[PDB]
């Protein structure tokens, strides 16, 4: 039972709000779209189809009723354009900012466009939200910001040195958000995601994340590569936990705002064990090589979620094995 | 005497280099242009005249030889456009990046514009220098990076939270510089200026700095406003010290690179004391209200410069009194 979350959702259904989702055609964005429409919220969506896809939007349309779909206004546009940022803010209550170009490798190889997308784009959205006087503002941050801090588990208040331009951009989102609270009274929540996974995470392309990447290859009978020794470890966190945290953040009490929260489950899985896990789960629905470490890549990652548990009454319910199980059927349909 | 600096300056007279100065039409940039052309260097300049002035360029031209001036290539353009950054970099040995929009209050009113010049702008120049593989890269950082840290005097390795949008941008300069060193081997030096003053520091404009502002007001007989009770203190730094630190950094040994240095005197002067000192030196060339503290003002500011003295052989040889004596005639001229 996700008790607090249950209750917040009940409020929303009775007293529906207008939400903006940037990144809405992407993985986490379209997941948020799915749930909010299912709660009868009015949603305004913004995406430029860079890493996101029209087919994410089409899938969501099939997952929700037609009255629900009718409360969704999609706007093709770019967060790098302040003007489009302000137009989409008009009448918004709740901001959920997911639009970014992710990936640590991407940032190393083009820190320029990524800076414009992830810093300039974020400030555009942040400033426009302030001027529009939204009720809340919750944005996607990153565990990569811990950097080279050696402590496990990772606690919000203790971070190291950024090890990639991607880490920098996400850290900058946090600092601008803090200064926005100091300078304007504008109180936000930043969510440091830890390896999110589930339905509609892109398996294709040179920047694919490890779970969909491997799943896709296992299905195709292709090779399953591992960047380094396989001991590199992570806190894989199924999207539903992320959707919970975004919605709790949006209706957080004021004292819980201007804070950063780890979003994860608190577990550690190595890349060796995951390789196993995905195979076992895919083999139930009836169907290995080592290379060099990825540069700018973080060694070990495990979240401490006590802070979100405490302040938001976050209840992480779906762990890695279950979440794989919920996902593999999605990837079969999608890749066939 | 300025032993190491004097040594360096003689070397340059004998074996000229190509220097890029961004912000070349500004206060610090045009002072750097003056010194480098007097040392017969090849200088590439870039400025968009946002806060800079064509007349600073005209002034520098009257102070050097036509042959010296023939080695100044001036480009009117914006560090926000990467292409123009890449162009001004070809054949450059030493980058002195000074272009930015200063002023805390400016950045509160318009955080978007400060962001674009100070972070996007800075990152474009840093990336192009990296790509052109220059010998050195030195940038204007800021004492605002100390934020709310309570130590005084201020020591490079101990900083607090950034207290305005401007402070975020200057802090982010440092972070990107450190990330470029880790990621691409590209070692920069960042210079945390404290309260620089001297010739060609704009006395006009809403964001005018205190020494020039007060000096204009004294000569016109306008009201000298003190923002608070006058015990507020600063480490006022004559330009020539800053010129010094720039050139030392440009030619620093490798191990002195990827480091941050305070650039100041190490002394603390009150606003009360300063209003005295300005008057005193103005009246030797023969010619006061109290209001609210400015919002978000720093109470006391003083640098510890031993790291500069130690690693770069800096000599803070011009103190506030001397510097004010040297600057007062320039202001009398400029203002009549
Ligand atoms: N998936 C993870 O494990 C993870 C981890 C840490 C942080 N994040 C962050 O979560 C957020 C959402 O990530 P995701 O995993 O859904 O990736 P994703 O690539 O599916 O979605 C990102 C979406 O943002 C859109 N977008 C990108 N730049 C845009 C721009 N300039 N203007 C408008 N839209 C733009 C893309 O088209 C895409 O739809 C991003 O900020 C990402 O950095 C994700
Ligand atoms: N003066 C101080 O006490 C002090 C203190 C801390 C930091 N700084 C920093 O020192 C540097 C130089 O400052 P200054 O005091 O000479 O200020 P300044 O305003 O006199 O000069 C800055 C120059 O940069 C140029 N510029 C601004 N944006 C530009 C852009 N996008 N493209 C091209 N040119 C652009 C302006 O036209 C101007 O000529 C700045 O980085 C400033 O933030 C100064």
């Amino acid at each position: 039972y996700m008790s607090r979350y249950e209750e917040i959702t009940q409020q929303l259904i009775f007293s529906p709000k207008t939400w903006l989702i940037t990144g809405v055609a992407g993985f986490i964005g379209s997941n948020l779209l799915e749930k909010l429409l299912k709660l009868n919220q009015v949603v305004i969506g913004l995406d430029n189809f860079s890493t996101g896809h029209q087919y994410n939007l089409d899938e969501v349309k099939t997952l929700v009723s037609t009255e629900q779909w009718s409360r969704f206004c999609f706007i093709e546009g770019d967060i790098r354009d302040l003007t489009t940022c302000e137009q989409v803010m008009k009448g918004v209550d709740h901001v959920l900012h997911q639009a970014a170009l992710g990936s640590v490798p991407r940032s190393i190889v083009d820190p320029i466009t990524t800076n414009a997308t992830n810093i300039t784009g974020f400030l555009n959205i942040l400033h426009a939200a302030k001027n529009a006087q939204v009720q809340s503002f919750t944005y996607a941050a990153s565990s990569s910001t811990y950097g080279d801090h050696p402590a496990l588990p990772k606690v919000e208040e203790n971070i190291g040195n950024p090890l990639s331009p991607y880490a920098v951009t996400k850290y900058v989102n946090e600092i601008y958000a803090q200064v926005y609270a100091r300078t304007y009274g504008f109180k936000t929540i930043g969510l440091r995601y830890f390896n999110v996974f589930g339905r509609r995470q892109d398996p294709n392309g040179a920047y694919a994340a490890v779970i969909p990447k491997w799943t896709a290859a296992m299905l195709k009978g292709d090779d399953v590569y591992i960047n380094g020794d396989g001991e590199t470890s992570r806190d894989f966190c199924y999207i539903d936990n992320v959707i919970q945290m975004n919605i709790l953040s949006a209706l957080a009490k004021d004292s819980a705002k201007d804070n950063i929260y780890n979003v994860a489950v608190g577990d550690r899985t190595t890349l060796n064990e995951l390789s196993g896990y995905i195979y076992d789960e895919l083999n139930l629905i009836h169907h290995i090589k080592y290379r060099e470490f990825r540069s700018g890549d973080v060694r070990h990652s495990q979240a401490d979620v006590t802070k979100a548990i405490d302040l938001l009454k976050y209840r992480p319910n779906i762990k890695i094995r279950e979440g794989l199980r919920l996902s593999m059927p999605w990837y079969v349909r999608f890749l066939k």
